[PDB]
């Protein structure tokens, strides 16, 4: 119940901003299911920045489009405990719209970064975030890393 | 990426377990799919001692026994990855054989923890593990419903 020190609601991750650690990275999904991508993902946009927040659409909200599940399996507040879990996520906001552009417009972070192969320059996100001088940017799901080449290296060796 | 740096292999943790912060708590499972019970018993597994390290099932493992499903839906590494990236996990270490039994002698933890209502007497590796000043002990676990289950494999699946 420790990692659930990090869920928070956006008033209080409101108040809190301006003591949070530069530069900011934010990012948001259903996460329904946790993969390999999704916390591979989650870990590199960590190591872009001091402080990452992830925003988790409520089961409303995701009822809001098509393109993935209408009806997550897991109840907001679950997928959302499970993202606190993580060790390289600081802090968990759901947020009930269909788009997170008001909760980014309220979070203000510094660099935005959506997991998979997404044209960045179509996300109304993209444009919010760069309008004040931040980053947006896309980290592929997987890819060939030299950190984990490395460490796997090392476990051949036994 | 530096969340890999847990997953190791058995002769390493071996080696380097006579400096790992104790108590040393051990635990196994094939978390084939992660929920929130998992990331509350690792939780409250990570609580009872100072160091926590999870042994995982290989696929070959997993297909000598009668839990859940004969056969997984994540092959062993994301299996492993998944873990590694949980913040209360410190060590994950896959093993192949019908038991976790000869795991947990290379390891030596001092506490050995299942999830659920399980007579522990009934266990060999709690009578290795009492055998050497060592605890072992059930504690609460939250299994997800039948369905849900069945829901998350079809979606893994899909």
């Amino acid at each position: 119940a420790s990692f659930e020190r990090k869920l928070i609601t956006r008033d209080a991750l409101a108040a809190m901003r301006a003591s949070l650690p530069a530069p900011v990275v934010f990012t948001n999904g259903v996460f329904d299911i946790l993969h390999r991508g999704h916390v591979s993902y989650l870990a590199d946009a960590k190591a872009l920045g001091a402080c990452l927040i992830v925003g988790v659409n409520s089961d409303a909200s995701v009822r809001m489009l098509g393109k993935g599940d209408d009806r997550p399996i897991n109840v907001q507040e679950d997928r959302m405990a499970l993202l606190a879990a993580l060790e390289c996520v600081d802090w968990v906001v759901g947020f009930d719209e269909k788009t997170p552009v008001s909760l980014i417009e309220a979070v203000h972070p510094d660099i935005l970064v959506k997991g998979g192969d997404y044209d960045m320059d179509a996300l109304p996100e993209s444009a919010l975030v760069r309008g004040w001088g931040g980053r947006a940017l896309a980290i592929p799901f997987e890819h060939d890393r030299s950190t984990t080449a490395l460490l796997k290296k090392v476990r051949a060796q036994s």
